[PDB]
């Protein structure tokens, strides 16, 4: 049965207007800034880019390939997909 979200879990992560994206559940390091209530920190494979999003954004990656992993226009997005696959819990920094 499912926990909740922990750090280093993959996951397509939805924003609005953008493609369901390959991502990851982020650790806060020490003295970084944390996220709001309820929400978590999602690190977008390719882009690089990180925002908050709770819950229902979040898609577990192994359920959802088939469905959402595959090429798309969009800038950063055939990187991110090499990312999740290959070496998804590198240091992108
Ligand atoms: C992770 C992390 C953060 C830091 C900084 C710089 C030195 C002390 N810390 S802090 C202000 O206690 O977070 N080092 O590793």
């Amino acid at each position: 049965m499912p926990h909740a979200f922990k750090p280093g879990d993959l996951v397509f992560a939805k924003m609005k207007g953008y493609p369901h994206w390959p991502a990851r559940i982020d650790d806060i390091a020490d003295g970084a800034v944390k996220p709001p209530p309820n929400k978590y920190p999602i690190f977008f494979f390719g882009t690089h880019e990180t925002a908050f999003l709770g819950p229902k954004d979040l898609f577990p990656y192994d359920k959802s390939k088939d469905k959402y992993g595959k090429p798309n226009k969009r800038k950063g997005f055939n990187e991110g997909l090499w990312e999740i696959q290959n070496n998804p819990h590198a240091s992108y920094s």
